[PDB]
């Protein structure tokens, strides 16, 4: 059926990229198909199954974005407001002039990609935010940042008078039915925690770091992710306020060349050539600052677009594509950090093989 298009491509991908295991989820209007390939851990050879848990890296940011969007829908968070309104420990800093919307679109004034070594806890972090000097015109330039979305995670928790992880579980994960989604994987499920493989073939797992939960910390199953995707595609039964929150994550906020930056989500209009997608998910977009044009009346969720997000850790590589107009989406989790190029090619072949493009 569906699985005839998918199995040869995945096989080819895993062989070409030396991927121990993958878990894939295809979301269609007539149902969601889950598929498991290879081993959860190369050394032991344990198969990937329904319960297998994957690091999703920066894919976590879609969750963070969603919870931010819900606090907005509940009228507890204004995206246009200075971030210091909700984190008064940052009054007087650059964040009097930087908004939650900026942070959610990586247009917060040049905020760097990584958390500095100097920063080792909340106090030292807030301190650093207070000290930091913007290096790019706020709301005009895009630099992919963990400090940025990490801070939006903090701002959101503050505006909801709760702690991040429990709030996330209560307001987003539980209602979406995401019962296998963990920030800290419990001892009981450690057997189901896949082992990573880095690009030198060594086994890796993610270490704790500051802002990990907010920026890259989730471990989960392809099915659970498929619930988030199902909701974006209007294929799930979900609270009205939550469904508004999710939809707003897909609002166009900035034009960045061929890419439109939604709230975390990144999208390309259709039809789209793989090269556009390789470039948009490549070096010039991820690791350089890019001019960004504010879409002033925001722009509603589009039905003629390729929406995606990549995510990685040293040992895992995830990718999510959504076609809102075709009510189709794809989740590809792997326990190997393989190139974004390969992710884009695989996702593309798969989706045209099913005539969603």
């Amino acid at each position: 059926q569906t699985r005839e298009v998918l199995d040869p491509i995945v096989a080819s991908l895993m062989e070409a990229q030396q991927i121990p295991g993958m878990a894939i989820a295809l979301v269609r209007p007539e149902g969601t198909t889950i598929s498991h390939y290879g081993a959860a851990d190369r050394e032991t050879g344990t198969p990937v199954d329904d319960d297998t848990l994957f690091e999703i890296g920066s894919l976590s940011k879609t969750l963070t974005a969603t919870l931010a969007s819900l606090a907005e829908v509940e009228g507890k968070l204004d995206f246009d407001a200075p971030v210091s309104r909700y984190l008064p420990e940052l009054e007087g800093s650059a964040f009097d002039d930087i908004s939650g919307l900026n942070l959610g679109t990586h247009t917060g004034g040049g905020l760097p990609l990584f958390v500095p070594d100097e920063v080792t806890d909340r106090a030292s972090l807030m301190a650093w935010y207070r000290e930091w000097q913007p290096t790019e015109p706020i709301g005009e330039s895009r630099t992919y940042s963990n400090l940025g979305i990490g801070l939006l995670g903090l701002e959101t928790a503050a505006s909801l008078d709760g702690e991040f992880v429990p709030t996330m579980r209560a307001k987003v994960l539980a209602p979406l039915g995401m019962q296998d989604t963990w920030y800290d994987v419990p001892e009981a499920r450690m057997a189901d925690y896949a082992m990573g493989e880095d690009k030198d073939g060594q086994p890796t797992r993610v270490s704790p770091g500051v802002l990990d939960d907010e920026a890259y910390g989730i471990k989960t199953t392809a099915a659970d992710l498929a619930k988030l995707v199902r909701a974006n595609l209007h294929l799930a039964d979900v609270d009205a306020e939550l469904q508004q929150a999710i939809d707003a994550t897909r609002q166009g906020h900035y034009r960045v060349g061929d890419m439109t930056q939604a709230l975390i989500w990144e999208q390309y209009s259709l039809p789209v050539a793989p090269e556009t997608l390789r470039a948009g998910n490549g070096y010039d977009m991820i690791l350089e600052p890019n001019a960004a044009e504010a879409l002033e009346p925001p722009q509603s969720p589009r039905d003629d677009v390729w929406v995606n997000k990549t995510g990685s850790t040293n040992g895992f590589g995830g990718y999510i594509v959504m076609l809102p107009g075709k009510h189709t989406g794809l989740v590809m989790l792997a326990n190997k950090n393989y190139p974004n190029d390969a992710r884009v090619e695989a996702a593309y072949r798969i989706l045209s093989g099913l005539g969603a493009i």
